[PDB]
């Protein structure tokens, strides 16, 4: 996990969200030093915990209510549990990444800054900060925005389902808790897909160090910005190791909890479109999957981006081999291009997937065959 | 893209039909000087802005008259819509790439003329233009002779189905546009197929020449000729990645095009054979299966022959290796072989897939799969 | 294509079969030189060409007969059509594989000839021979009795489905080319499997000498000698090139029909255990389904038994190298770790896969998929 | 296989359970010879047929009675039958790599020896003693308890079904042989787990060693210390490929077996889910779904370890050649970076597929497909 000062908001976000359970102080070198925070550590558990179970009590509490507004029918009440285990399971291995994630996240801000001092000439605090937090107000207004169309597009709901002998806006009501997990959610997404861009982005400003400083007494500097750029590089891909090795669950529990929200939302959407009974029900529904889309996005195209930078500095070390001439740093581009020929670069889902945008055409096809037989399913009752 | 004076009918054919918004002067050197135009770029955007409208509104029309033609069923209604909104995204994709390509066909067109001048001795002017206007003129007689056979059919049906309150002729009348569109995706389609199959033409002209120049002072210029070998396939490589950055998109978007066009032609030629309520329908659905299969050869091909040419020179370089004892050529063909090392040649559709032969067959399982899902679906129904 | 004195009896299959249109003279050196014999390819031509026409004649007399014997149901008809058409274009891939491959059979022969010569100490006239007639003996005994099997059980059946104003004998007559295609596609994967085989074969003795010779004045003739093994490496594999250039549309259709014929054959097993009707029937089945898993390793197995003899020859490489002292045997070694480091081992089936074990997995999937559907198609109608 | 004093019991274990026909001396050195035991080989082969024959009866039995228990319907019969069969085969290739694996055994044996002399440093005779019997007590009883729960419920559900003109215990009875070939089958995979942990093990010592001695006169000692690395790695990679060729259809089996193990568990769980029959044959079924994926991840997890720690190693190579100045010991590294280029470190299940985490994602997509299709098809009748 990456806590810089530009992205700091995000970090603050996180850990109000019981995901960044640490405690940071700004040295007087403009350095942030990170620590375990035990306050904020038992905080996150209680919260994570706790708010668990009040989601699935309420789920339980709709399921037997009198009139359940959600878990009404089998097929329903299977969804509507698997909608809400999958975000909640995203949660769950999203705290405990952050729990026990404190040397990684060390390891990976002390590489980050060394990484940075070689790179000062390409860093920009403004435009990282402004990006990070843009980021994350979209992404926290995104889901606001979306929580209350679907609060209030159930509230109204089950007032139309409403009996003079029962109340069902307290059954969407006692919902809050899955909302409240989506926003624990959205932060989880948003800090590893700042982790991840910023490790793409300074993989992408060392290629353009390189490119323009060896292709567009000097020659031994010259090659010992060559060895820097070198450590630089290997740095990242160690720090890309670290980021999987501490929150591959978490991002393997989110692509499945993607799957299988496109897949539910898309059977409701499909639901309310035969049966025509609503409108608002059907723009929240692709609301939803716009949502889900952006965010299995937002997971994605973060490690594709990274490892694509990473892999295209080889051409560019190439290109200095038939472009250099100078012993020293003829034997230093030697070198660096024996070390990028056994990168592994691409990111690690705890070893079940390889996180890229292949992923996408596979979702896809699991959608595609998921999907219609549920659609089967409907048609068989 | 590619803009060369053998393949201008084809250049012309996409700037008419709102692919290629690019103005060419052509040097008294026999160049091709490539610049934006801003004319065409407007009409390209504007036709196709309004051909999308039309088609919708045609099918909208459809949908909502008296006695629908295509839109009757909620399944054939589904089916048409996703026909029509395929061949839409594809050629937008197309239009868009078009758009905002210059720099890439700029850069992509110095690079085959530099590699033109190198392999000189294998170009074949007149053959290049008779092979790019044989493509174009096929793919285009192909499509009109379709689309002639398929209005002629729906109108017959319309005929059929014609009642004195109402006309049916209109409703086909109004899915035109919808063949427009698919001129369209012909032009695009022909345009990348011809800047692939130009990119592995170049390629194995380049393989042709290593294997004659070392296969079958002086050592100096041979290794100078070494040199611009390698250099061309570096730059042959780069051209086709340009490709793929240009055109990515909407090479993936004809994929799926080709892929739901298939399932849906299929579904609609088995309905057809069950219900046997015509043969010219049943025989204009097997010649749309036949033109989609091979448009997806088309795009995939290119490609695999470009990988296939890129991936032989590696051994061609080994067999010069083996056969080299001069100490300079064999320096030169040691870097050769390291370069050929570390090409990445297949060809990525965003990212998404790799394209090549192998695609097929995933086609094929995909084809095998949702097709009997509809078919299971008819049933049910 | 193999075409060696110990194998000539598979040739000879090959050749009354339609499928090795060559005409093949023994030298007074014991070598077999091979050219074009236009009377039998003209034979070839026209026994496919009449054969094909036989089957699909007698395959409509059944489907326009009486009382039908195997063309009665929808399902049915579609299913045995499908079983005759991959047959007959598995047959007929194989007979224009034959009949264009006579300049890769030329080269094939030659390169083999030269690492027969090169590893004449691990030569077995004898044990050769006798391993391809009883593969050829063993594959047409097999399908022979299979043949006579299934052709008995349809007789009795027809039989029992007679009525005494039709004769219901005759349509199992006119399938009579159906098992002549069989034949012809028994013949065709024979001599496959005995090409691959022995490529295969001939890389493991490669690699015997390898080790014997280097793990287990003179160091110039052990340079030479390992010279001439790695010429020998890239002639096998240049020939498993040839043979998949030659072949790999023929292996594609073999794996189809393979895939295509486990399906039908497991569907019409579970018709017949449903209804429960006959019983030599279920075990003519079974022994069909037998034979096409057999003949399904017959075309996996020498693949990748090839590439994987092929691919460990750079670990007894290394293995060298940490164990070679002399100067010029080590740059030797060097010069063959560099060559193995770039082989392109797997056999291609015209680049829609590639043709090794775990084809099967895949295949099971897939049977297990379409299976069920078809299954489930049953239980709808 | 591995058979070490440390985990002797598991080798015990896997002794009386007719999986390791072998007899094993204690040494004066502490070293265990292994030879070829014909008493306990017919022992185990006896067993085995003898067990499998009892099983298959009592199937049958089931199948044939009065009143069947598990063998009722025909999807149950199916059901159980596939159930039954594919620990009948795991077994069966367990045993039959037992007997034929005695070479093997050795060569492994001798190899592990070897690397444990220079791995001594970090030789555990304690804790891998305890962490070999913890396993193995685990397995062994977590497969008691639940055939114990398992004979339980279906003896009382038998009684529930029992009519006073029939013994229905008997039934239940006479499945004791599957729960004997279960035993087997956790005894099997318990020493499959136990090698190949020991494996990864062993590279894991073998990286901490390289990264402590290196990273962390005298250079020749330290060079030897480096050479001895190299040859203790690429030791612990043929002994790997040695338990896949002695191994890998038994792997292979056992994987299938989990696969169809938690597909009809699922099945059956969701049947008694929706007649809520019963509980405790809902928590059973659950614990058998544990008991499943438990030993699919210890089959897996294994060679996923394996081949990571033996993949890293490369990395730490470059780390020391780039801090490695010394000739001598440069060129060790240097040969080992060559030799680690081109490791085969994924374990192979007989070439159908590479035994890693990726597996357990295409499991699920196959659990999601399958089980999928068998609701349907309960639906349906
Ligand atoms: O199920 C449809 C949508 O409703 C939600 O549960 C929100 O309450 C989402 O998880 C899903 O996208
Ligand atoms: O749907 C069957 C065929 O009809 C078309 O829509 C043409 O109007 C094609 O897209 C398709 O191949
Ligand atoms: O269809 C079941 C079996 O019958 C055959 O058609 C033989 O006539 C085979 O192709 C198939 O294995
Ligand atoms: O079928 C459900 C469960 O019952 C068993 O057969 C045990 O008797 C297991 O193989 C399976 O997990
Ligand atoms: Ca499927
Ligand atoms: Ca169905």
């Amino acid at each position: 996990m990456e806590i810089s000062q530009p992205s700091i908001g995000i970090f603050y976000i996180s850990k109000v969200l019981a995901l960044a359970p640490y405690a940071t102080v700004r040295n007087s070198k403009g350095r942030v030093e990170i620590g375990r925070s035990w306050l904020f550590t038992v905080y996150s558990a209680t919260l994570t915990v706790v708010m668990v179970f009040l989601t699935y009590r309420g789920l339980l509490f709709d399921a037997n209510s009198e009139i359940p507004v959600r878990m009404k029918s089998a097929t329903s009440k299977v969804v509507t549990a698997l909608d809400v285990s999958v975000v909640v399971m995203a949660i769950v291995s999203g705290v405990y990444c952050g729990l026990f994630s404190l040397n990684d996240t060390l390891e990976l801000n002390d590489r980050l800054n060394k990484i940075d001092n070689t790179l000062n000439a390409y860093n920009n605090f403004r435009r990282d900060r402004w990006r990070a937090l843009g980021m994350a107000a979209v992404s926290l207004l995104a889901i606001s925005i979306l929580v209350g169309l679907d609060v209030g597009t159930w509230m109204r709901i089950a007032q139309d389902m409403n009996i003079a002998q029962s109340d069902t806006e307290l059954n969407v009501h006692w919902y809050i808790p899955f909302y409240s997990l989506y926003f624990i959610l959205t932060g989880l997404q948003v800090n590893i897909a700042n982790t991840a861009y910023g490790l793409g982005r300074r993989f992408g400003r060392l290629n353009r160090m390189l490119s323009s400083s060896f292709l567009a007494a000097a020659a031994k500097n010259k090659g010992l910005l060559l060895k820097s750029l070198a450590d630089s590089h290997e740095s990242l891909g160690k720090c890309v190791h670290l980021l999987s090795n501490s929150f591959g669950i978490a991002v393997l529990f989110i692509l499945v909890s993607c799957l299988l929200h496109l897949v539910a939302t898309a059977y409701f959407l499909f639901l309310e479109l035969l049966s025509k009974r609503d409108n608002g029900y059907l723009w929240v529904q692709m609301l939803w999957i716009c949502f889900h889309f952006l965010r299995l996005l937002m997971v994605v195209e973060p490690c594709h981006l990274a490892a694509r930078e990473s892999r295209k500095t080889i051409q560019i070390v190439c290109e200095i081999e038939r472009k250099v001439h100078e012993p020293i740093l003829a034997e230093a581009v030697k070198k660096f291009w024996q070390q990028l020929l056994v990168v592994d670069a691409d990111f690690s889902a705890c070893g079940l997937c390889r996180v890229n945008r292949t992923i996408l055409t596979s979702f896809a096809s699991a959608i595609a065959t998921y999907l219609v037989a549920l659609i089967q399913f409907q048609r068989t009752n």
